[PDB]
């Protein structure tokens, strides 16, 4: 039988608000914008609600502080200190298991891989149904910077970022393709140098700071919101789409069962598969260092 | 000759940023986000740029503090006391006539009708190429509340708000219809009462405060940004769309050459016509009072 | 639980193929294209499948001659002498109640009101989950011609066609409005005359022939396909949309339990309500005559 | 100043009709549907016109037999026997040079590469402003078949077809990528064999017949129409998008100046660049044979 798709967004900050806006604008689902803070989620939901007619959308967008309102959610996006982040996840995990245990859960909470692992543990949801948003944001930046260099549509650039965050982030130069032309082929054609590739890789790692330093009083929120919506579409439309994200990886990249940044295939069953990229020896080590860092910090919590 | 469409957004605040976001998302145009503040337009533009690939859009979005970057802009949307705002418009006006005098200018400044008029006078752009955003926002809220009562799709509700801001706003109840059924016909069918209509009319007038009181430290910005985009779309795509906005009214509603909230037809030549709604005597008084306040506040100029 | 939405299109003709195309393009659903003819549904489905990547859609589109492939269909659109068409509907009805009895069924068969009723009776599906497509097509043409007169965006025109097919069609001139301005108000303003309204009403009734005479060897199919899609969208997305269609009218327009062209509200439970338009005495007579023909042709059943 | 974009579609057959439909549906431009045949273009344009309100589009769509009506066209798409095809192109070429010499011209007329060269010659339009639709159709099929095998979103497959038609068509296996994973890497992972790759390549070449044999009374028209619209979008939105198509190639693929199937970059100046794919020795020879075939048939006309 037909029910409207339902996306619950936990946290009415800047990311959460724009997720609700975009979801509503696209008529992808109804939105429940959850936050404990009084007024904020109601105000944004009312504001967004007024725009629905402007976009020709019939999506319903409401604000709340009651987990009961996320009952039957198809997707839960969690945007809401290490210990403090864990406290928030624990609270949502209880809400999700009571009211929407079949939900696909997308975490946007640092340190990502560790926090995603924690939510899976405390919620007890299938590992394939819990993931984290980072790779799509990082990969989109990576693709954009490569696109800027060649003067081409970024959508026609293939480029994935795997691993964790900061220096744990691994932009896989070996994954890079423009219109089917590999990066190695461009070097030989004299259209790019290894120095310029290294700069793009470095630029991908520090892009967050480029935005943060310019915003002065906050971090990026337009692109992280778009990324989360793209992950939610993949699930809701059963796209079998390639989504770099923090996912439960076993028997790929030499790990046996751990949350890490990988190129997944997402569909109606959440993470349905993981792709194995060719990595250079230095990319192997950086990926190994990222895995160790997640595994070690998971010992603490 | 093909050049990409170009929209200049003046003011990198909350409304401005979302305009750039949505324009970029839809691939409606390239975006120049202008502001004086150091870094803010640059940072939002970079962030929005990273999302372009996610949306499948090739729109370029840049931040700037230089009016030379708004040159060749097809549309300029201005989001940036009475004299303080007019001072900002003077500065923007000099940018526009220097770098993009053929642009379609949409103002989002309080008080709207006064400020739009002032920009037109100082810029000296044709009257049809300068307007203000309010009617689309107000009418959308109006349509939404009517929709919510009847339990129908708000896009299938026709409902227009004319006149001025806040209390000067006039939700024309005679413009209201749902699927071809007029509002008076629903009263006779017992599906709505006049008291419920009055509440909806009242709700429309204070909806801004319902939002603002909830947000606590700011005013509405998601819906205002979308409203501005729909106006830019109507111009850029030559839709001949019914857009309620602050427009120069020459021979309609008993006035002769003043900016006021009216249902316009917007196309490639800007405001191309104005529709005349049937107003009840009470709605006429309300419109009269709105027009009268615009004369008073505009006269204050020393 | 997430499964992809699924639309079954019965009949791989010109209307059927374009429905599959557009549904796939929009990623509204997976598509099963059903027909008896050897190869035709398969070939169109393969061709349409190749375009999916071009549109960025992951919709699956397959051809079949087996009713087991329409199982779990959320929407069934039926495009495939009086007795000859009813014979096709009998066969489709048995497929539907066997493999997808919870489907929302949209019929596109002449004569519509009669054929829709027949499918409902033979299938025995709830009355609210069976309807026919005509009113959306007719109203769209109606809105378009009104739009063309006034030189405005046709989406900003409210105009509804009710009643039956061809001559039995009733363009309700009292439902007509442009940006909140009723049609009678335009007459008083000198922007339109009653003779021009009559031409537009007349044009709406024979528009099918204007197209058919031009195409020479067939009838309209681009617009009918789109009209069917909008109906499926209203159901699949629970829009509560104003959809003029052939629907079961129980306590509206002075009738008591008959299929007829009426402005419905369509949502996730199918036809969820019916709106009542103010009809002039002349429009009532025309509606009466349409309803009377439906009784006669339906009675012919031996 | 703002003018509505204008696309002229020459030929009101099945491809031309669906181009007009899609263009209108997307509100990409106004459409002028030109055909000499009486009634057909008027009827389809009237029919399509009625649907515009259903799609919320204000695109104007008209039918005509007068070249005067294609005045100011931004794009011309030509869908309307070797000699007979040349006669049609000659006629359009005269219409375009008189009424819209700044138009970007997309040809869909076999044999493609030869016919595109001919239109450029007789019209005298800049070489970068005249091209042919084949590669996008062939590449889309190629991507789809690879996507079907791996069970992934075809949009996340990168795969280009270059060269000409039939056996002259060259699906570049070396261009193939899924989520950044090259085809060679999948073979090593045991997810595909060389035999299955060969079948996909063969399937791409004969796909036209798979559709034609099933339709019985015509050839493919839904996908070829979509392909032409995608090429027109690239131009009108100045996308700098990767578009495999019949384009004027000099100093790439060992040719000095000839129309052939290549991966182009399309923007507001038409074909603005051409990408060089790695080709295997057998792909080189097949490409060479395609070039020779076009060059030789151009000697005839």
């Amino acid at each position: 039988m037909i029910e409207r798709r339902k996306i619950a967004v936990i946290g009415s900050g800047q990311i959460g608000g724009n997720i609700a806006y975009i979801v509503g604008k696209d008529n992808l689902a109804d939105v429940v914008l959850f936050d404990i803070a009084e007024g904020i989620p109601q105000g944004k939901a009312l504001d967004i609600t007024h725009s629905m007619v402007m976009f020709g959308s019939t999506s319903k967008v409401i604000g709340t502080n009651d987990y009961a309102d996320i009952s039957g959610s198809d997707v839960v996006i969690i945007t809401a200190l290490l210990f403090g982040n864990a406290r928030i996840l624990d609270s949502v995990a209880e809400g999700v298991k009571k009211y929407c245990p079949n939900a696909f859960v997308i975490c946007i909470t640092n340190p990502l891989d560790v926090m995603v692992s924690h939510f899976q543990k405390v919620s007890g949801l299938p590992h394939n149904k819990v993931c984290g948003m980072a790779g799509v944001l990082d990969s989109s930046r990576f693709r954009t910077f490569i696109a800027q260099h060649f003067g081409v549509n970024a959508s026609d650039v293939s480029a994935n970022v795997i691993g964790g965050h900061g220096d744990g982030m691994v932009p896989a130069t070996s994954s890079v393709s423009v219109g089917g032309v590999p990066l190695s082929s461009f070097i030989k054609q004299g259209l790019i140098t290894q120095e310029q590739i290294d700069e793009i890789v470095c630029h991908t790692r520090i892009a967050w700071k480029e935005v943060a330093d310019n915003l002065k009083t906050g971090t990026a929120y337009f692109a992280p919101a778009a990324a989360a919506v793209k992950m939610a579409e993949a699930y809701l439309k059963d796209k079998k789409a390639v989504v770099p994200c923090s996912a439960f990886c076993s028997n790929h990249y030499g790990v046996k069962g751990i949350y890490m940044g990988v190129p997944t295939i997402i569909g109606k069953n959440g993470v349905e598969d993981i792709l194995e990229l060719d990595l250079t020896p230095l990319e192997q080590k950086l990926l190994g260092e990222s895995i160790n860092e997640v595994n070690t910090i998971s010992k603490v919590l």
